[PDB]
């Protein structure tokens, strides 16, 4: 039988960059129809057009029983009052669980099952995060600086990304008078 | 259906601890026939008989696409002329993958097919490791400090200590004149 290859690699927990990885670039463009504040998304994307996350990803062959690694760093930012998100998935292969490691900033983590009833899971360094089978999943830096963290996935999950970018969350997660606020979704 | 809920637990990177998560200890004499040298593990368990490592343990039911994780606290310390390890194992279902995360200290791991062919890979903290379907595999701590780290993998990835407990791996993990070799197992 043919044996894959062990390997080490190095990831920075301060910069979130794997060396030799699939690096992967969000830019704030590339979110149309994601944001409740259309005109604010239309406006930055103007004057800036800011990435919004890039992945590290070390993937596989979509073979079942093996994992995926992937470092997200999630940059500062708001739309409108709506913080800078991933675009959130349904994994293609439901069932398939995943975990993150939360390695530094101040965000959490948006979770939603095929019927729309949502969750938010606070994460901070150290905040490793149990993704269930069945639920979509989006991270959202709250803080200042770049959200980053590992997330753990068999590289036979996939990602289907089609019914969140259509719909979003139920919950959308806000900065109104200074204060965080996980809030129902006015758009959903 | 029912879903599964979601959660975030908190791993202290600098103590390996879980909160809430399932523990486990192995002291040496759990380890009987698993060092070289057989009349300084009698010795060590004699008179000591210490914890070599702990575990915390996040886990599933016994699952396909599901994921646990775990992370482990082993300590530092030699057997003879052999640094503290793990027991070692294959995963039940051997095609199984693992990823392992290391947090703290100076160790590595050592990986082995079903035939005896074996792999080292240096750890250190940031360094991640993809330990492949069918290798076997056994963290090795080569420092003065706990060695910590994180593994994630499929929940129904079983563990397969039998193999391993009889015959060992090909290598072994040895301190000679105060370098750390790794070299061919007598004993196997
Ligand atoms: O795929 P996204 O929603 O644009 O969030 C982007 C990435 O963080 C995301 O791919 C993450 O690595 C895992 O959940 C993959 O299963
Ligand atoms: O299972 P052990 O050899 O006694 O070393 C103990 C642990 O580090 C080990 O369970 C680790 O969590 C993973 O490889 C489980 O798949
Ligand atoms: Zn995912
Ligand atoms: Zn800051
Ligand atoms: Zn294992």
């Amino acid at each position: 039988m043919m044996y894959k290859e062990p390997f080490g690699v190095k990831v920075d927990f301060e910069t979130g960059i794997i060396e030799g990885a699939k690096k992967s670039v969000r830019r704030l463009s590339d979110m149309e129809g994601y944001f409740v504040d259309e005109r604010a998304w239309k406006e930055l994307v103007e004057k800036e057009d800011p990435v919004v996350y890039e992945v590290y990803a070390v993937e596989q062959e979509e073979k079942e029983g093996d994992l995926n690694f992937a470092t997200t760093v999630l940059y500062p930012g708001k739309v409108g009052k709506e913080f800078f998100f991933t675009k959130g998935h349904f994994h293609a292969k439901l069932d398939r669980a995943e975990v993150y490691v939360a390695l530094k900033g101040k965000g959490g983590m948006l979770l939603q099952t095929p019927e729309g009833d949502a969750k938010w899971i606070s994460m901070e360094p150290g905040t490793v995060v149990y993704v269930p089978p069945y639920w979509a999943h989006r991270t959202v830096n709250i803080g200042d600086e770049p959200f980053i963290f590992l997330a753990i996935y068999p590289a036979d999950a996939g990602h289907d990304y089609g019914t969140i970018a259509e719909k979003g969350f139920s919950k959308i997660v806000i900065e109104e008078n200074g204060e965080v606020k996980v809030v129902d979704n006015p758009r959903w």
